[PDB]
């Protein structure tokens, strides 16, 4: 099992409240909600990399001031999200 | 008071130092040395969406910490980076 | 802050002339925009934006000299900073 | 008919600004010179020039817009054609 797109988006965001970070979680739709152009303009994957990788830096540094196995489980599943999301097929 | 590329990269795993996260610091290391092909494989914008999205998801967190001037400096010009680099031309 | 980008920086700097008169000038940054779209094509985008930051950079600069309105620097600095993000490198 | 090209084309331009009395433009060339320096080391030689011509041409087109010298326009096709040469590849 693992979480993907928009709905790893959540079980993420989700986890920073159960960590008591609310305005963490907050930057996180406000990051999301700006992250809506790039969509049309460069297209899915660049989307999803910057997404992505802006919840990797996220579960990297939380990954410091707790100690979860939510963190960690998450934080691996996101990047394999990035890592399809970047590997082309030709 | 901008800075980019490499430079902005490095200003900002110097601010994780400074802030006593060490660890953080390395982890920056791994991330700009995993996105090495992408630049290649994808493009100069996606590999700067990515590495840029990141040092912003790292910043974001942590300016949910430590209050120094500096992280919210470095955050304005990650995110201002992250712009331009989306941005298309026409 | 609040830095423009791209195609929407351009389009401040012809408004800009607008709001200034120069309208042969917002004219000309059209006539150059346009007939620099291949470039990206060639030789991508980063040298495709480095030609019209720094084509616009050059109006922005002979115009600071001309009139007074803060717009002016203010714009100037975004499209300086723009130009240094687009040269800037990963390594 | 010979033509000036690179470091040459930046001063024509630059002297045309002095012999206007807008040294202050004069002196913005030099600053953007100089501070367009190692960008060639990093980008390449047709990056550089490109950024340093469209700033020229973004100068010389903003200018036309208030003298009628002549050389301006000549000085104005020029930096065009270092332009259209720089940015062409061998392929």
């Amino acid at each position: 099992h693992h979480h993907h797109h928009m709905d790893l988006v959540e079980k993420v965001k989700e986890l920073c409240l159960e960590l008591e970070e609310e305005n963490l979680a907050k930057a996180i739709e406000r990051f999301i909600t700006l992250t809506h152009g790039i969509e049309k303009t460069r297209g899915e994957a660049f989307a999803k990399a910057s997404i992505y990788g802006f919840l990797e830096g996220i579960l990297t540094t939380l990954k410091m001031k707790y100690s979860n196995e939510k963190i960690e489980t998450l934080l691996n599943e996101v990047k394999t999200a990035r890592e399809e999301t970047e590997a082309l097929l030709r």
